[PDB]
């Protein structure tokens, strides 16, 4: 039946996911880069697609398919998918503790070492790629990646590494009502380049040291500029679900979906869809799937749907994986921790949240703010975070025990490596690959 | 109607299965100890570990009176043996890719809460390090029967009650003719499992001259529930004969009105004829009958499924070779009449030399004109042919074997090895070179 979506169905859509507080749950992302034991070589199409088929039929996993192509899996509210450059994701299923989180990962990570291990295949944990240029990764066969390659030198110049070298681990959280959705996303904004900070891992690019802490979160600075960054229309006084709808109406897309097949609409935007006037697609009135997938390309360090989701963290190893959801669950959800980070924050300009995101990059905790170091903030939001998990009562604060010493000295997980690198390693990151290999 | 002998038969007879519904089921303990002192885990630190366990991790409560003994959750359990041995019994299974993160899905749920706690836990089939007198007991009842009763009956009865851990694995038979092949298969092949997986070579800090002293352990029990069962390799056998077997065993209790009485020195021909002294007029039910027959200790058990009882306790990797073994060789119509074809003239004295001597010599226990080595080289490629047959990717899970096959080493030899040298004569680097 033909009945045509609305600028106001767009905005009841997003706020179609608040949900009270007893269903509030916890979605947990993260990428992997696979490499070839022997060689360190990123792992090839043909190997992901053995291991994919392995894990299916041994797991009793979905395959999911692009034309005769596997490129993923499904198993309940679990999927497992492809990044661009093979980098191999879970996305989680949206579970109540982060107990269930880290069993999760654990059997993930269990499943696919079952089958990489026969394969000679091993599993990296870090935020950039190390060892290899960006014409040495393999490139995945999906068509909507090949509509974003052919883009991305258009809109900047680190894009294509965003798409082909770099790994991150996020959480996706929920929202009860448009205040409390407003709450947690200044919040997640500000605090953002903290979290960059304390799981900061990509140092190195090419077999050396990059001269960042995390390259990664650089990258997404020269990436595309009209989907990035912090966002600061959210601190505006008018912002809500419809100033949302309106700065995603208009960040141009990227493709939509007809036919079995991805339409390259770069240029064009969801508003001229809204209105059957695409070019790529003309007279064709838009979908909420067509709306949800466009509020998938869009990037910034903190993005909506129907859920909230937190992007600045560098991919790491496994107990680095459990305390990042367990960060943002102590920081977002519990009322009380929330609001003394709107207190803390409160009075940060602007200019002073677009300097912390443009210099924690380069010198993570020791980014000079104000009258001293962003490790002093650390301190600050890492006691409230603990904070949080004590008072969800479920004995979770232990989650947060692998960015305690980060805080406490200072040092990042990336500037560690760099010590091994200029120590231990003789100068070759090749070590690296046994250091986080999962 | 009270149950006849005939219904005791039948009982056993309702485990036939047909071949699509065949299942592994597998079950391994597990030595809890404190990481700093090496000290074995008391039942104060081991009921915090369980209800941790079960508020984190959904399971339910196993109670004895006040007391949390156990968890259950679907088809699994998870119980205490009587020093503390933290054992899984898993679920019913149909591939060993299941078996094995099964597995990891309780090795990641125990150490995520005994980490924390401090406590580390230890896959061996002997304590290598403290004496009989340093072990917890768990304050359950019906072991407090059977440690008044091992000192009537043998000399090492306790230390397999507090001292010993195993992996055994239960499988599925689909005729009284299938189950008899898999019975004589077991019991024959089973000196060699104890030599593949002999993992308990010290005692009290020290070497105590075995590979498997849990092995040897079992052969100074309780002669009445222990062993090779010869009968089983008689024409006449069938479920009948262990039946009689059975109803001969001494009883240990019966478990009513929310305990268990000590019926010691009783049978269960008693029982059903209702004269049991410890529960008189009483007759017996099919769970009695159940109970009875859990304490019947053979180097291979049968109930409604059969039970492999021989390997010690080991590493990850080892949990998951046990089942592959034996479903290698006994879920192949063809590998089973291999190993039978194999097995067939030994006699019942060299089977039982070959149980005797193996927890000393292992694969360098002299059989006929060579070694049991080269009866095991020729078991597994059977077993590996039976696991390539299934046509589910499994033959990798006998991987942890095959070295000690093609070398003759067990895992035993390789920790004295390490006690010879690296470890400079202690055992306490065992508790790192073996933590899970
Ligand atoms: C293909 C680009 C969109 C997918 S993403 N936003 O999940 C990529 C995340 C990136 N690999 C990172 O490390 O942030
Ligand atoms: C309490 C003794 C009967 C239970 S058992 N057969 O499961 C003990 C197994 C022992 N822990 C071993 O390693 O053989
Ligand atoms: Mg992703
Ligand atoms: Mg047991």
């Amino acid at each position: 039946a033909t009945e045509p979506l609305t600028r106001e169905d767009l905005i009841a859509y997003l706020a179609s996911g608040c949900k009270s507080k007893e269903k509030w749950r916890i979605g947990t992302e993260h990428e992997k880069f696979g490499f070839e034991v022997n060689t360190l070589r990123p792992m090839k199409y043909d190997q992901i697609a053995e291991l994919l088929n392995s894990i299916a039929e041994r797991f009793e996993w979905e395959k999911v398919m692009e034309g005769d192509k596997i490129i993923g899996l499904k198993q309940g509210k679990q999927s497992i998918s492809l990044e661009p450059g093979g980098q191999f994701e879970l996305s989680g299923a949206p579970l109540e503790t982060l107990h269930q989180t880290c069993a999760e990962v654990n059997s993930h990570l269990y499943q696919v070492k079952a089958v990489a291990e026969e394969m000679g295949i091993g599993f990296l944990g870090m935020g950039f790629q190390p060892k290899w240029r960006r014409e040495d990764i393999p490139t995945m066969p999906k068509g909507r990646y090949d509509i974003m390659r052919n883009y991305m030198p258009k809109v900047g110049s680190l894009g294509l590494d965003m798409m082909l070298r770099t790994c991150t681990v996020q959480v996706n959280l929920d929202f009860s009502s448009e205040a409390d959705m407003i709450r947690k996303f200044r919040a997640g904004l500000a605090l953002q380049p903290i979290a960059t900070a304390l799981f900061a891992n990509s140092p190195f690019t090419e077999g050396k040291p990059n001269g960042f802490l995390s390259m990664r979160s650089h990258i997404w600075t020269d990436t595309d500029k009209d989907r990035t960054g912090m966002l600061p229309f959210v601190f505006d006084d008018s912002f809500g679900f419809e100033q949302y709808v309106d700065y995603a109406l208009d960040v141009p897309m990227y493709f939509a979906y007809r036919n079995g097949k991805y339409v390259d609409c770069t240029g064009m935007t969801f508003r001229q869809f809204l209105a059957g006037k695409l070019p790529c697609l003309p007279g064709e009135l838009p979908t909420y799937n067509d709306w949800e997938n466009h509020l998938t390309t869009i990037f910034p360090e903190v993005r909506l749907k129907r859920y909230m989701e937190m992007r600045g963290a560098d991919g790491g190893p496994w107990r680095r994986l459990c305390a990042l959801p367990a960060f943002w669950v102590g920081l977002l959800y519990d009322e009380d921790v929330l609001q003394s980070v709107l207190d803390l924050t409160a009075d940060w300009t602007p200019a002073e949240r677009e300097m912390l995101r443009n210099k924690v990059p380069v010198t993570g905790l020791k980014t000079p703010f104000r009258d001293g170091l962003l490790k002093h903030v650390a301190e600050d939001v890492l006691k409230l975070a603990k904070d949080g998990l004590e008072r969800r009562g479920y004995k979770e604060v232990g989650f947060l025990n692998a960015v305690t010493e980060v805080v406490r000295t200072g040092v990042t997980p990336a500037e560690n490596l760099l010590e091994m690198y200029n120590g231990e390693w003789g100068q070759s990151v090749d070590p690296v690959f046994q250091e986080l290999l999962y």
